[PDB]
């Protein structure tokens, strides 16, 4: 219990007792916050509890140190000094922010925003207390038990009484029992084991809480700024493909850490590979927080990179399928991709984080403690997904809220824009390029024609939350007849009820937006479901519309976000 004080740094036995992370608070921190708070408990080699026997007296303002042990008011000798006076808690080696991330529930966006703005120690304390409140919040939900066994991919499940039911979507990774994790889609019930075992009943399922770790490393490294490239060693022989992001690759070298804003289609794999390609002898670690976005990287390296030295880091509970074709988990190649999860303790020559928006700054910090590199690139877009808080319920968090990366992007700007779209047709280029990019992305694409509008509010059903528009997936069917071509476009919506209730009546594959985050497809059909803040959310918006590389549909219930698509009207 010697530690460092996690406001100012001067060192100190006190710790907050109250703090689900038990901070070390230094004697003027330790005042401060107990006596604006509800905050009442500070440990040390002992606890500052009265120690006249069988008395309860916890409360740090409410005793004192009668010699070398404390008392409360009514057990304390003649000779006693009280803990609280001075503003300073009585301790070894003698902030409203700090009380609001000690004490807020994380149900609201202000608190997000907080754990943003603060300084970075407290963006550190703000992100294990929110992981502790998640982890914690995992146990309120009731225990799933098989009831009966239909099929290999069908079954009806009994729930625990008295305690809620966690919402029956992909986001939610159950844990058979150790029979491997599961996942559920709405009585009939489609079951999906990442390994494959005979479905017992009685066998059941909860929720993978997993331990909270303390974080050391900072969020972002401190920034420097260099003269000259350091410790990396360019091509003057640099491939003509990867010629538009030279200046871009050396902005990386002279500069600790750089932001790469990229809109999508823009190059942002290509833009991480060919980095590799410039700077050719040195190793480069690539990261991202799904195991598809270090796939989509496997993928791009594939093409470009010499796969002997590639390498794919696999978690021994390998999870759910990976890339195939790297040496799995030599964590010495000069390539190596990895999950963050998954990352090993080693050090780089550069570090790249794919997929900024989805990262939380308890991410963040866990690349910067296992991986201590040269250079680190941040590469994403702050107009895309950002990761869903499981908490959160109160209020719409904004960009520059997402995490510190994204919050640099929306404040002072990337260091690197990709500012052409090479998928999209210009339809779509010239209406996300309004909506989230104040007109600076281009299309490269024409105008394909091919591009799709429908107001149409249809009827509102709900399978528990989740959303469901039957009428509009009627529209789509009507479309499809007389529109053939459409019969391999991807079903997208904001709701994974209606992607189920699109599955069966139009037989097209079904992805959910965020699902389709880094994805494209040649056509899409997109039902906005409802007129929420989660379907005319204008990043989710954003992705849905720029999957597509040449026809998309849209059948829109808000005004607003259909009056803003930039696309030939239908009707019917
Ligand atoms: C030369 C400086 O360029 C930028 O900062 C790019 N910026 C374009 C408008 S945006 O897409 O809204 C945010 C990114
Ligand atoms: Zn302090
Ligand atoms: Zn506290
Ligand atoms: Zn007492």
């Amino acid at each position: 219990a010697v530690g460092a004080c996690v406001l100012c740094n001067s060192q100190t036995s006190l710790r907050c007792g109250a703090c689900i992370r038990r901070p070390f608070l230094c004697c003027k921190c330790c005042y401060d916050h107990v006596i604006s708070t509800s905050h009442k408990l500070v440990l040390s080699v002992n606890p500052y509890v009265c120690n006249a026997p069988g008395c309860d007296v916890t409360d740090v303002t409410q005793l004192y140190l009668g010699g070398m042990s404390y008392y409360c008011k009514s057990h304390k000798p003649p000779i006693s000094f009280p803990l609280c006076a001075n503003g300073q808690v009585f301790g070894l080696y003698k902030v409203t922010d700090f009380n609001a991330i000690a004490t807020c529930d994380w149900t609201n966006a202000g608190d997000y925003i907080l754990a943003n703005t603060c300084t970075e120690r407290l963006k550190l304390f703000a992100a294990e207390t929110l992981k502790a409140t998640e982890e914690t919040f995992k146990l309120s939900y009731g225990i799933a038990t098989v009831r009966e066994v239909l099929s290999d991919r069908e079954l009806h499940l009994s729930w625990e009484v008295g305690k809620p039911r966690p919402p029956l979507n992909r986001n939610y990774v159950f844990t058979g029992y150790q029979i491997g994790e599961y996942t559920f889609e709405k009585d009939a019930v489609v079951y999906r084991g990442t390994t494959t075992y005979k479905l017992n009943v009685g066998d059941y399922f909860v929720l993978t809480s997993h331990t909270v770790m303390p974080l050391s490393a900072p969020t972002l490294v401190p920034q420097e700024h260099y003269v000259r490239i350091t410790g990396l060693y360019p091509t003057l022989n640099i491939s003509d493909e990867f010629s538009s992001n030279v200046a871009n690759y050396q902005k990386v070298g002279m500069q600790k850490y750089s932001t790469l804003q990229g809109p999508p289609g823009t190059g942002k794999s290509h833009f991480a590979i060919g980095l590799a390609l410039y700077y050719p002898s040195a190793r480069i670690v690539y990261t991202a927080c799904s195991h598809a976005a270090v796939d989509a990287l496997c993928e791009k390296a594939l093409k470009y990179l010499p796969i002997d030295k590639c390498s794919r880091i696999i978690p021994a509970r390998a999870r759910v399928e990976c890339f195939d074709k790297f040496k799995v988990n030599s964590t010495l190649e000069q390539y190596v991709f990895c999950t963050v999860n998954a990352l090993p303790e080693t050090t780089a020559d550069i570090v790249v984080f794919d997929e900024i928006s989805m990262a939380t700054n308890y991410d963040l910090s866990v690349v910067n403690a296992r991986l201590r590199a040269k250079h680190y690139v941040y590469i994403g877009d702050p107009a895309q997904l950002p990761a869903p808080r499981t908490l959160l319920t109160k209020g719409t968090l904004e960009p520059e809220y997402f995490n510190s990366v994204c919050r640099l992007m929306k404040t002072i700007g990337p260091d690197m824009f990709l500012g052409t779209c090479r998928r999209c047709p210009a339809e779509i280029v010239d209406t996300v390029s309004a909506l989230v990019y104040d007109n600076k992305l281009k299309a490269h694409k024409d105008k394909s024609a091919q591009c799709f509008k429908m107001f149409y509010k249809g009827v509102i059903t709900h399978d528990v939350s989740s959303a469901i528009n039957r009428p509009q997936i009627g529209v789509v069917r009507e479309f499809l007849t007389r529109n053939p071509a459409w019969r391999k476009a991807v079903f997208i919506s904001p709701y994974n009820s209606q992607n189920a209730v699109a599955s069966k009546i139009l037989g097209l594959p079904t992805q959910t937006v965020d699902s389709s985050q880094g994805s494209e497809y040649d056509y899409v059909i997109f039902t906005q479901t409802t007129e929420t803040a989660h379907s005319c959310n204008v990043n989710r918006f954003n992705v849905a519309i720029t999957r597509a590389k040449v026809g998309i549909l849209c059948i829109m219930s808000d005004r607003d976000l259909y009056d803003k698509l930039q696309f030939t009207s239908l009707e019917i």
